[PDB]
């Protein structure tokens, strides 16, 4: 799809089966999802923004479908203020800027 | 112009005499730049990311030009790491996410 920007740009995802909305995000390196269970092995990681770090899990290799689109990659969980996509999935989906 | 994600989608604006290279960011709602002793009335602010929050300055009908096209609008500034151009600003240059 062409998304505009007017309103935030908000999509529906699938994720273990789940259907959840996340925001495409290109000022985010990484996509970091807000506190739910992901199956498979973890690891601690720090992330940081405009406010400091905060603690995250990080889950490698997980298969994420983002508005019909396949990817399969890092994911983050931790308390970020809304479901994030970042770089390293929207690289995945094709996903580019354009004006 | 079309730019990928697989860095960080940077270009550069002109706000005053600073050229400075900013994200283009479709996550944030607002325009956020680098402390930055801008002229002209301002209203405090608090804006909320990855960390918490911080407080920034808002500017109003502040004439920006981005990668070479005009815009003019809020700004906030305050003590972010980076300059970070929003959707309020992205919608008036055109620019579009795609896949
Ligand atoms: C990967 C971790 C994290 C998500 C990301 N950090 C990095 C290093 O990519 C980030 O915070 N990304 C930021 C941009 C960024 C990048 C690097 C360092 C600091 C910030 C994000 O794109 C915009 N922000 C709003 C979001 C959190 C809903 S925001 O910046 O917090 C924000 C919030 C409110 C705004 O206006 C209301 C505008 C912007």
């Amino acid at each position: 799809p062409q998304i505009t920007l007017w309103k935030r740009p908000l999509v529906t995802i699938r994720i273990g089966g789940q259907l959840k909305e996340a925001l495409l995000d290109t000022g985010a390196d990484d996509t970091v999802l807000e506190e739910m269970n992901l199956p498979g092995k973890w690891k601690p990681k720090m992330i940081g923004g405009i406010g400091g770090f905060i603690k995250v899990r990080q889950y490698d290799q997980i298969p994420i479908e983002i508005c019909g689109h396949k990817a399969i990659g890092t994911v983050l969980v931790g308390p970020t203020p809304v479901n994030i996509i970042g770089r390293n999935l929207l690289t995945q989906i094709g996903c580019t800027l354009n004006f």
